[PDB]
């Protein structure tokens, strides 16, 4: 069965699946979307949300990441992305969860005005203590020795990070504070699967620089 | 491994636990939580969010109905409350997590002054006919010809759809409008295992209508 990805060149969430199928050695089509004029595919595949990524595996679709995610890992269980424990999976789903929650204070900080950016930069280095803390621990990465599906979902902070740190001025992962979560986000980056695959890091500035001029 | 559910007496989050564990047959210690004053172990089982509910196995904890509903569907596998092909169980997840995100719009019609009420009501609507219509289509149950964890998720829908409509006044489940979003609603509450565990439903409309003195 063919597989097809819908995606958005800037998106990190169709980042998370093209990690996810290069690490399984699943073949792909990309199908580069506009978003300003969506494909009949696209509205045909996910009417819920008409958003990427979609991804297609036999003619049949699935619309948002984290399930794309769940669903390429049970299908191409070789190269194992999350724990066959279930006390581990449910840690691990615990982390995805508590990251896709606590998403929406980064967009915050990316909007915030010159007055509110303090307030949400605070509840951003808060959120990442306690993901340092309780998550990672002392692992190199969330999933232990190598990269898991926790790791692929936190690449969307580090897209966030980097951003807000190139467009707005503020650091809000600095090494003295964060240390542990520091060191992992550097050695994330330097994975040479995520290496491979990110957007042109100027051209990504640019248009993230862009899309703050909604104020 | 022991089992231990730390719950509060009119939370649809901690019926959701009590209903999986009921129907895959486990038994379970029931721990009653004061939200005033919560306790020890729910402090160190839950640091990150300080909510019930808490399921514990083995001494070990895990916190979100979600993340705690897929764990008990993976240890005790017998009675499958997810389908086995993983295209069916991405799209329960797609709809676990559709849930889980329009919740908000509940919450936002259960406050809603005099005015902000026919707009909220409004909203509630299109995600009632959205789950309806690509959702459960003409199924009896999201899980078919018995419950699954989509239904189970979607208990909470039914425990805000009747507190709307016994404390404010507003019907946003209608038999003309959704005839078989509620023909469903009529059907998950007559399952003997749903009928059998629920709030105390005057001692449920009498504390949620105290709960809405938050204006």
């Amino acid at each position: 069965a063919d597989v097809k990805l819908h995606g958005f060149w800037a998106s990190p969430f169709s980042y998370r699946v093209i990690w996810a199928l290069k690490l399984k050695g699943v073949e792909f089509e990309y199908i580069e979307e506009d978003l300003a004029n969506k494909s009949e595919l696209l509205l045909k595949y996910n009417p819920v949300y008409k958003q990427i990524p979609v991804f297609v595996h036999g003619g049949k679709p699935i619309a948002e990441s984290l399930v794309i995610l769940e669903y390429i890992e049970e299908t191409w269980p070789e190269n194992p992305l999350l724990p066959t424990d279930p006390y581990e999976r449910a840690m691990a789903r615990f982390w995805i969860q508590y990251g896709a929650t606590k998403s929406a204070a980064f967009g915050a900080l990316f909007r915030a005005s010159g007055e509110e950016l303090e307030k949400a930069a605070k509840e951003v280095v808060e959120v990442l203590r306690v993901l340092q803390e309780q998550g990672l621990g002392d692992k190199k990465f969330f999933g232990g020795d190598s990269i898991n599906l926790v790791d692929i979902s936190y690449g969307l902070f580090v897209y966030w990070l980097a951003a807000i740190e190139d467009i707005v001025g503020v650091k809000v992962l600095e090494p003295s504070t964060l240390p542990r979560l520091h060191a992992w986000a550097q050695n994330f980056i330097e994975v040479p699967l995520i290496k491979e695959n990110h957007p042109d890091n100027d051209k990504l500035l640019l248009h993230m620089k862009g899309v703050r001029e909604k104020m």
